[PDB]
């Protein structure tokens, strides 16, 4: 080990196992619990300010959540590693990589699989919304969304992250329904097998679409109409008119 929690309960080695242009990602280890563990470093390049603050209380509450959707988190300090002053995050390790890997892969999801996951998303996002005090992911996305096995569970990432800062919804130029808009495009993602709005060139011919409540065409390649009919009520362009997650796990697709 070259590095350690102040806590002594987390032992960091020279060992990367992924490289982000903003962060690293280290194997490392839970003393406690013998577990392996994740040891992220994330330059605070993003200069946090004196909201620094506000990320001591989101990190502490985030260490106060346990689901079996939500990758857990361990732990949070500031060090000043190379040169650069940066923030190490400790989080329970993924090894399966994301839904994002996992879609090229298989190239294809298979309905039954796609149902238990997405539900498994509400049942994350219902977690998180319904702490007190409410926690927005903001930033749901397929890439920080984690399976558990290839035949396994989803577990929601990169919740810490969410602080420190692209298709995002319309108002938004955060609430509850953010995340909904997030969540129905990645099921647009998950059932079309690719990338929302794949088809736009640059960045501002989907911001383009996207203010004009233009839909993606992936949207019309949703073959189910169950699901298309969800999609819809997700990514609606009216913050009011969306569902919520309660509606969406109420639906008869989920449960
Ligand atoms: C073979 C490829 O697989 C890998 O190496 C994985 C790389 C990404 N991993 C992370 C990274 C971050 C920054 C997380 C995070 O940031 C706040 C939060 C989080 O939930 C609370 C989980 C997180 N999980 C785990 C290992």
């Amino acid at each position: 080990a070259v590095a350690t929690s102040p806590s002594g309960r987390f032992l960091k080695f020279d060992i990367e196992l992924g490289r982000g242009a903003f962060k690293t990602v280290y194997k490392g280890l839970d003393t406690e619990t013998w577990v392996e563990v994740a040891w992220c470093e994330l330059q605070d390049r993003k200069l946090t300010k004196a909201e620094q603050q506000r990320f001591k209380e989101e990190a502490e509450m985030l260490k106060g959540l346990q689901h079996p959707n939500i990758v857990r988190f361990y732990d949070s300090w500031e060090s000043i590693l190379k040169g650069k002053k940066c923030i190490v995050l400790v989080t329970e390790l993924m090894t399966s990589g994301t839904l994002k890997t996992y879609l090229k892969r298989f190239k294809v999801m298979k309905p039954k699989v796609l149902r238990s996951w997405c539900r498994q998303i509400l049942k994350g996002l219902q977690f998180l919304h319904t702490r007190t005090p409410p926690i927005i992911h903001r930033d749901l996305k397929c890439d920080n969304i984690f399976i558990t096995g290839p035949t396994g569970s989803v577990k929601i990432g990169d919740l810490g992250l969410a602080t420190l800062m692209e298709f995002m919804a319309p108002e938004m130029y955060y609430d509850e329904s953010v995340d909904v808009y997030a969540f129905g495009m990645c099921m647009l993602e998950m059932a079309t097998s690719e990338y929302p709005y794949s088809e736009c060139q640059n960045a501002a011919q989907i911001y383009r679409k996207v203010t004009s409540g233009i839909k993606p065409a992936s949207f019309n390649k949703v073959t189910d109409p169950e699901v298309k009919e969800i999609i819809e009520g997700c990514i609606r362009q009216n913050k009011s008119e969306r569902l919520s997650i309660r509606d969406l796990l109420n639906h008869a697709f989920f449960a």
